[PDB]
């Protein structure tokens, strides 16, 4: 199953930098990584991401994650994926930059149709 995180391209680059993602301002905040499975994913970026350009999509296999990974029961009682550690820049299957549709929301349907 992939999981996806929705991020800057600052906040990427710094990952890889660093060799990891410790999180977003919020998911650093809230103790995990706020990550979304492919059918929650569109809503996520409609509801936080709005109007940003430059976003990237990291596409990330859950099920090697390990314990870390936990889901749970959120928005609209569906489990999201929550990891309990920072991301590995080796634990990303694929990342793609976004593009916003007229509204400024970002696309995802292409990339998550893969």
């Amino acid at each position: 199953t992939l999981i996806y995180k929705i991020l800057s391209r600052a906040e990427w680059d710094a990952a890889k930098a660093q060799g990891r993602f410790e999180g977003s301002a919020v998911d650093l905040a809230d103790g995990f990584i706020h990550l979304s499975a492919g059918e929650q994913a569109q809503e996520t970026a409609a509801k936080w991401f709005r109007g940003q350009a430059n976003l990237v999509l990291l596409a990330v296999e859950a099920e090697p994650l390990g314990e870390d990974l936990k889901w749970e029961a959120s928005r609209g009682g569906a489990r999201f994926p929550h990891l309990y550690r920072p991301l590995l820049v080796s634990e990303v299957t694929r990342e793609a930059d976004l593009d916003l549709d007229a509204d400024g929301v970002p696309q995802l349907g292409d990339h998550l149709a893969l």
